[PDB]
């Protein structure tokens, strides 16, 4: 499976990119003193710090959007890598996803004007939709 | 692995079903003018459209519930497909999950009376619980 | 792959642990009469029970944090199991994750003082970060 190393490289970079979002979220909570739990707020200055914050909420939305998109790619890309795609075509699917997703997180956390985030989201979903349909046909025909 | 094509067909349909929920959510935000981000609200009419909406919130709950259930199935069903189950028994596990999950999303977004959604949820979790236990025993015995 | 049974045992226990969190959340909603949907509230006593609750919110945060961490482990641990790690070293990665994650959920739902939850979270992420980097290098070198 000549496409497998490319898949594993892109996927693992995206997982690390999600870990970076978790790290950023934690740092933002600490810096803004905005905690979700009274036990956390009390350790960090008092009950008034058990509160929501727009920058924390933004981080959580970026992380959730990652879960909505990167997790399915992990499944789809892995299966697709084993079904014998042209390696260059596979590379292009994986690269468009990687670049689109990294750009999405930059656009989201960086508060870039619309529709920059929505374009990057849509661009990244294209190779996912492609892989899903290709897998669907391969599965269907082996039933 | 005679169960693998059936697994891949059901799983990929469920992923596409999750993409449809993402699409619906976006359309609902646009139609109700209810955006989570000031950059989005400003592109679409002004800051007063940076607001929550019950139909948007409902879409997000359906999508989150999908992530809580479909993602584990993707892992469990894949592993289970390789452990040599009777193919018909495997088919039944996958079909009950697929039908239960599609019904769950229809019940959720369609605002069907309780306990229709909760029944479909519980029904779909049954084959997941079954596969998890079967995998647990197979793993345990190879330790 | 001598590490595979250990991976599948730990992963499947963690999935079951996530199902337990879903079950607890449902029980808490019912016990506190705090539902997210008017159709649910109406079946269970009236519209005033369509409301948020801190214990329900806490359960949802624990479940979300599981999705943020356990799902990537399912991918990373599976790939890592096939790359020929020393089986004892692999066992240690999987065990630290399993124990850290179970402890995280106990700390979260049990409202244990800070920084108990954050320590368990960080400890569990260590083997995940390790596996991710090891996979990154293996993938990179096969490009
Ligand atoms: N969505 C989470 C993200 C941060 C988080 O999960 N925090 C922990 C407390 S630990 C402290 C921390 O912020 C943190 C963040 C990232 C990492 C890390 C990650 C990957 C590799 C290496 C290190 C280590 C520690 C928690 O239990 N949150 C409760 C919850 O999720 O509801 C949040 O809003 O709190
Ligand atoms: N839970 C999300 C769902 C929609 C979404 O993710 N929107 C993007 C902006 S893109 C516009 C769009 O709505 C959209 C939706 C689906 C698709 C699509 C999907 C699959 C295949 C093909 C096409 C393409 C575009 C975002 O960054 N949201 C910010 C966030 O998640 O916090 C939300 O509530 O916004
Ligand atoms: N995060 C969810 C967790 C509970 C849930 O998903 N509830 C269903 C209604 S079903 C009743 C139930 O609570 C329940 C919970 C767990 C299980 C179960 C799980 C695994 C194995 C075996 C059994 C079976 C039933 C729902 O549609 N919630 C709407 C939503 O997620 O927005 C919530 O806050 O409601
Ligand atoms: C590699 C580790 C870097 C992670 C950076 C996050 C640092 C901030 O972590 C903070 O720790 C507190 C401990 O009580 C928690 O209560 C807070 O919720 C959390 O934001
Ligand atoms: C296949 C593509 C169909 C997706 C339908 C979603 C269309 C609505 O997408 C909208 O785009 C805006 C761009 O600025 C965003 O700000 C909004 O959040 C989003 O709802
Ligand atoms: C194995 C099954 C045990 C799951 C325990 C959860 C029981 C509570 O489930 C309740 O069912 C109601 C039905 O209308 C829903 O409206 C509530 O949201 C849900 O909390
Ligand atoms: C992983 C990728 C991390 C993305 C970096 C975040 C970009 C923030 C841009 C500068 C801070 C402005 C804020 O808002
Ligand atoms: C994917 C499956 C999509 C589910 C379709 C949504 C059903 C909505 C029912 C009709 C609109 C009523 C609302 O509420
Ligand atoms: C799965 C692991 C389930 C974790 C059990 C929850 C611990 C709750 C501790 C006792 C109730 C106190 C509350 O708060």
């Amino acid at each position: 499976s000549p496409a497998l190393p490319a898949f594993l490289l892109c996927s693992t970079l995206l997982v690390i990119k999600m870990y970076v979002v978790a790290i950023i979220t934690g740092q933002v909570r600490l810096r803004k003193k905005a905690f979700a739990n009274p036990e956390d707020a009390l350790r960090h200055g008092g009950p008034q710090y058990c509160r929501s914050d727009p920058d924390v909420e933004r981080c959580l939305r970026a992380h959730r959007n990652d879960m909505e998109t990167i997790y399915p790619f992990l499944f789809l890309g892995f299966v697709y890598s084993f079904l014998g795609p042209n390696p260059f075509v596979a590379w292009m699917h994986f690269l468009v996803f990687l670049v689109g997703r990294v750009a999405h997180t930059v656009a989201y956390l960086g508060k870039l004007r619309a529709p920059i985030r929505s374009v990057t989201y849509t661009l990244a979903q294209l190779p996912c939709a492609s892989m899903a349909l290709q897998i669907l046909w391969e599965a269907a025909r082996h039933l």
